[PDB]
């Protein structure tokens, strides 16, 4: 049930969606070990992902979570990296997207750092880094991130440096408590709260 319509870098949408991707970058305290040593990308590809049924799964939930909230979905864009992204356009991220150790326990993790998500693109940790070479750092081989529409709903707030949300709330926010210049992650434990908006093709660029 889903196409991929191509933006093109004319489109107002695909620079909107590239400036989010670019801005958000930040160095990592692991020194690149796990996404690799970049402070840019080469934007290869922005496509709008179109899943009628996925959609639908989507405002159903969306219209459930506001209704409990004040009529507040607190709807974000936020990106997810994985190695199953080719699944999730397809059939909508559930249970075998999660993230079963993270440190705000099972569920679906975003970030506000598309830097952050990068580090997931070939697995926890980066994995094995890509297929072709085996780095985690590798600046030939195509990546993809989405970038997705994600209801937050009422969000339990946990400072930091499939499981259940916490009673009364609907998901977690992880707020930096250390590391001054990250942005948010979020945890949301129901696929429904995200729909798959955006498929980003890139590559990471060598820093000069
Ligand atoms: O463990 C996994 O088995 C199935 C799939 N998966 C997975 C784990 C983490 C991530 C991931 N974790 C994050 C943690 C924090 C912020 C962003 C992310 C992010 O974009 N992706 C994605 C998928
Ligand atoms: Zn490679």
């Amino acid at each position: 049930g889903t196409i991929l319509i191509d933006l093109s870098p004319d489109d107002k949408e695909f620079q909107s969606v590239e400036e989010e991707m670019q801005s958000t970058v930040r160095e990592h305290r692991d020194g690149g070990h796990a996404g690799g040593i970049f402070n840019r990308y080469n934007i290869l590809k922005i496509q709008k992902v179109c899943n009628k049924k996925l959609w639908e799964r989507y405002t159903h939930r969306r219209k459930e979570v506001s209704e409990e909230n004040h009529n507040h979905a607190n709807e974000r864009m936020l990106f997810h990296g994985s190695p199953f992204v080719n699944a999730i356009i397809h059939k909508g991220f559930d249970e075998r997207h999660a993230y079963i150790g993270g440190m705000f326990g099972a569920g679906i993790y975003f970030a506000e750092n598309s830097s952050k998500s990068n580090q997931y693109v070939y697995g926890i940790g980066g994995g094995t880094g890509c297929p072709v070479h085996k780095d985690r750092s590798c600046y030939i081989c195509h990546r993809q991130l989405l970038f997705c529409r994600v209801t937050l709903g009422k969000s339990f707030l946990q400072f930091s440096a499939m499981a259940h949300s916490p009673p009364g709330h609907h998901s977690v926010t992880g707020r930096p408590s250390v590391n001054g210049l990250a942005l948010a992650e979020y945890v949301i434990y129901r696929g429904e709260q995200a729909y798959p908006e955006y498929l980003i093709t890139y590559q990471i660029m060598r820093p000069e």
